[PDB]
């Protein structure tokens, strides 16, 4: 029919009709938004895709940007769900739009999704990011895009013109510039676009909020289990150059301008293979090529930009899962596996602190064990397991997002905070991991509504409730419904009251304090300790 | 009216008094000279044994109180007047007292020795709440208490000097212990089973006695109530002791130095100044403005204390030792009204955060800025950082934990880990007669009333449940003195009081409710004070 042919500023498109229980929606998958960043364009800021003859086959997802794939638990759904589900390519700068089947007559608010995965992995084509349920249930249009990861997106020789850094973030900004120009052609309202992303995606949303040349491209922001001020999300210029030159040394690449020309000669698969070998210490929740504080894009460290900014006119929805740290322990913590119950020794715990909190002093590590061991049960392996799970999750996600939330609200933002604490009935991961990092996404996207997946019916109502909260936020800057006071109110997070809500099968329960007592240590005391020792 | 009231000790004849309790009478010998008066040239000098006397000594009334500051904070208030000296002040104060049961026991009976508290600057055995008669009547033990020099009179030191060597208040105590070694037999007491018990500075001194070998031959069991020798307030270094002493001499105008030595001339000038002028400038030698700090305390001099108590604790001779230790529930509250901004017994002391942050700087005086921030981290409720009610209770914890709770918790674990049999309690019943306000809970010093059986005095308006409580407590203590074990020799149903161990850390709760066995003596808080905080101070 004619609903599946739309033409944007660069050429004609041919979409696909997707089927949901609630009805059909129309999808345009794999839209080129940049000239392929190959050869001399590798490590370079993206260039806008020039117009094309003919019609683009936009019926299936395009390729995945080159990334390391996870072989810890081969064939296991818990890890394979996040692995690439299409061919790897450096020709990967494509985006996707979902829109309702009766194409909207009125301008509709748009959600744009930025996938996570520690700036080294991820793809928009993942099944857990399927847009159809969100646009069919709540009648918004949804855009997602691929951005370069690993060294291809975030290797930097700071100061150089040929490896400037943050081109994966510039990939994102370019796609946002694309929706301003082209989301109108699909029923989307350029004047109400909401960014939402999880993990490294959430941090990417944060950095767009701190980068003036992009803050004009969106109006609301959702940060799921991530913040740009996290200890893992940025590196200094000196460390970025230190990591880039050692990668070149590892692939036999003997100044800056010759260093980068050499790297463009290596096949992309050769760079990927040496990615994790450049890290300065053996560590958990650390990644080799992430955004760099260079003055371009990030005028200052994200913590500074957060501290002295004005956020009036901004609504932000942020939150964490209940067990942020558990997922990461099985990726390098001594004594941890998905297959046993991971009851660690005190010696394994004490060693786990040094790898969970890498590159801090001996005194700092003692401070961590002082705050996290139970001195009536210093040896109980279950308590040490839960303890190290907290250490990693708090230091890396909750305390970074709690710090961002307190300062945004205190400086003019309207902030709503959640803790997602429902364990999916479908969870392949063991039960000691609780609600792991990344396992709200399924519900936010309404995946329980897929008949092929056997989620319970109470779970399907949960996702419909959740995707309404999100849509509601995107439309209004408020998850609650305006003509519905009887429904339990989601109060704004504020620096003093620190109110958040709980997302599980029970109605909205309002709790106060986002692990306040622990994040006082990470956000307040610990920097003072490091600065004076 | 009998012959039980005429006893002869190694130095002469004594004349006692019959004392009255409801349950019966006891015979008491008060004001027994155990040392030659430390006057004139004897000021600041180690005590000398009382020379023997012709005739009979009148041992019928309490002797004098050692010269000390009197508390002028709340005149006429029972809460503060309770501890104030209730006899004439004099430097002639080295006298002791003995209580013994009527018909003095046929058998050798164990003896309890009491050492009073008051931060080494105050206190006397003459206080009403230290009246021995009730428990010596109730439990058939003999009880001894003694006066020791306090303030500069007991603990001024120029380390190395012959004329002010320090710890002479402790040497006063040691002299009294060897006195019972020679003479408690004359009263029915067994020199070979004597138990020391004391509160705060008393508790610290009994603790210090078991770390000084020449005192371990003088007792066999030890009770430490709300005090420990390793407390941050209980000892000073030689350098700080000389610094605090010389500054007192300058404050009362002692320049001269014509011949001899600088040290010996400095003290001779101090010997000439009246006692009350020294008392008046006592609190001015403190290095910073503080609560729970006292200027003249024992010094680590190499003699009495060969090393710091925390050192001496670690490598001690403690196997075969029974020790009973505990704290009240609100240790810090009493001390806040003596310098913490925003606090009064008459106010509800709802403090601001700005006042709290200033209060940690005075409760925890001797430390760096980074250390002080660490204290605010663990004790602030970051969900209600401004709530004045929580800030009030919070600062109470900082002072209570830092000064008594964590020091006795540290001493109890290390005694247990080296072979001692340690029993631990938490006293958490609030006397109905409480003079102090309600926010102070059970303050520092208000278990003493019950331990001594003051609820049984008809003059006082204690409740009926309180008098049975005191009888139970007086039994716990007596049992320990007799056996090294407070609970019943083989009670079938009364809940057993387990020994405190370094791993299980079991203690009991002392209130009208039966023995509650709890685990962990503020374990999570004292990890900061006993373990993390010293590393931080040594590393900044
Ligand atoms: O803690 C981490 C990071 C983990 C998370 C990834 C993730 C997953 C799903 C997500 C997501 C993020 O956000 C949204 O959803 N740690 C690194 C582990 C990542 C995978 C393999 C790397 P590691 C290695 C190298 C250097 C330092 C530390 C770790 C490895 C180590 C121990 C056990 C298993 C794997 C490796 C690299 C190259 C060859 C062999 C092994
Ligand atoms: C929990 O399991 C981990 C890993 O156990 C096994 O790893 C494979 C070798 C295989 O046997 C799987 O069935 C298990 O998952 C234990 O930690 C490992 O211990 C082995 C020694 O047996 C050592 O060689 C590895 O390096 C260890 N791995 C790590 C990451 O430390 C751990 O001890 C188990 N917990 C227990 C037993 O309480
Ligand atoms: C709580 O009380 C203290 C002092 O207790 C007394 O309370 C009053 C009835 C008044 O008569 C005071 O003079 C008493 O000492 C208060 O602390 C002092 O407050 C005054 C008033 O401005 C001030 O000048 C002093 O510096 C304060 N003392 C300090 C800071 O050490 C305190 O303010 C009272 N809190 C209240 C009433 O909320
Ligand atoms: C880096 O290394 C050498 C000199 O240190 C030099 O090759 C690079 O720039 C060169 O500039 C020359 C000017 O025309 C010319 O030889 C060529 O453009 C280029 N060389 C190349 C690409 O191999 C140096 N680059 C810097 C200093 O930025
Ligand atoms: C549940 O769904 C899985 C795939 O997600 C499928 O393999 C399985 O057969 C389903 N359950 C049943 C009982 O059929
Ligand atoms: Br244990
Ligand atoms: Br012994
Ligand atoms: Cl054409
Ligand atoms: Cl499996
Ligand atoms: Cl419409
Ligand atoms: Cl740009
Ligand atoms: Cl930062
Ligand atoms: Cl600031
Ligand atoms: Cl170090
Ligand atoms: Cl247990
Ligand atoms: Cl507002
Ligand atoms: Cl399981
Ligand atoms: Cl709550
Ligand atoms: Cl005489
Ligand atoms: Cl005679
Ligand atoms: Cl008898
Ligand atoms: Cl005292
Ligand atoms: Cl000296
Ligand atoms: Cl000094
Ligand atoms: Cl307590
Ligand atoms: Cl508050
Ligand atoms: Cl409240
Ligand atoms: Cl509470
Ligand atoms: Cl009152
Ligand atoms: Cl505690």
């Amino acid at each position: 029919d004619a609903e599946l042919l739309v033409t944007v500023r660069g050429g004609r498109l041919r979409g696909i009709r997707l089927k949901t229980p609630g009805g059909p929606v129309s999808a345009f998958l794999g839209i080129p938004f940049a000239e392929p960043p190959m050869g001399p364009r590798r490590f370079l800021p993206p260039e806008p895709k020039q117009p094309w003859s003919g019609v683009v086959d936009a019926t299936t997802f395009q390729s995945v940007c080159y990334q390391y794939v996870d072989t810890l638990y081969p064939g296991f759904e818990g890890t394979e769900m996040w692995n690439p589900n299409r061919e790897l390519s450096e020709d990967c700068l494509y985006l996707n739009v979902w829109t309702p089947y009766p194409r909207p007559t009125s301008p509709t608010p748009v959600l744009v999704w930025i996938y996570g995965g520690g700036f080294y992995s991820g793809a928009s084509s993942l099944d857990v990011y399927d847009g159809r349920f969100l646009v069919q249930a709540e009648r918004t249009v949804l855009v997602s895009m691929n951005y370069r990861v690993g060294a291809f997106g975030f290797l930097a020789l700071p100061g150089s013109r040929e490896a400037p850094g943050n081109v994966g973030l510039l990939d994102q900004r370019l796609a946002l510039q694309w929706v301003q120009e082209n989301v109108a052609a699909f029923g989307g309202d350029p004047t109400s676009v909401t960014l939402f992303g999880e993990s490294a995606g959430a941090a990417s949303v944060g950095m767009h909020l701190l980068s003036p040349p992009s803050r004009g491209l969106f109006h609301r922001a959702v940060l799921q289990s991530g913040a740009p001020n996290g200890p893992w999300a940025t590196v200094g210029m000196g460390e970025a150059r230190r990591r880039a030159t050692q990668l070149a040394h590892l692939v036999g690449c003997p100044n800056d301008t010759e260093l980068v020309a050499c790297l463009r000669t290596r096949p992309a698969q050769v760079l990927v293979n040496h990615e994790w070998h450049v890290l300065p210490q053996e560590s958990v929740f650390r990644f080799s090529f992430v955004p760099v504080v260079d003055g371009d894009f990030l005028s200052d460290t994200p913590e500074a930009l957060i501290n002295a900014g004005d956020f009036h006119g901004l609504q932000v929805l942020v939150g964490v899962v209940k067990d942020e740290g558990s997922y990461f322990l099985v990726y390098g913590a001594p004594g941890f596996s998905k297959d046993n119950e991971s009851l660690i020794s005190r010696a394994e715990f004490l060693a786990g602190v040094r790898v969970g909190v890498p590159q801090v002093s001996d005194l700092a590590a003692e401070a961590v064990v002082l705050h996290y061991t139970d001195w009536l049960h210093p040896e109980d392996p279950a308590r040490l397991r839960e303890a190290l799970s907290d250490v990693v999750g708090d230091h890396n996600v909750v305390c970074p997002v709690a710090q961002l939330a307190g300062r945004l609200a205190a400086q003019g933002a309207r902030v709503y905070a959640y803790v997602f604490e429902h364990r999916a009935s479908t969870l392949s991961w063991p039960l000691w991991m609780g609600v792991p990092h990344g396992y709200e996404i399924e519900f936010i996207f309404g995946i329980p509504l897929d008949p092929s997946r056997n989620y319970t019916a109470e779970e399907k109502i949960f996702a419909q409730r959740l995707m309404r909260y999100w849509a509601n936020f995107a439309r209004t800057g408020d998850p609650n419904e305006p003509r519905d006071p009887k429904a339990p109110q989601w109060p704004p997070y504020t620096a003093g009251a620190q109110q958040y809500v709980s997302l599980d099968l029970r109605p909205l329960e309002v709790r106060r304090g986002l692990r306040a007592q622990a994040c006082a240590f990470w956000n307040r005391f610990l920097p003072k300790l490091l600065s004076a020792t």
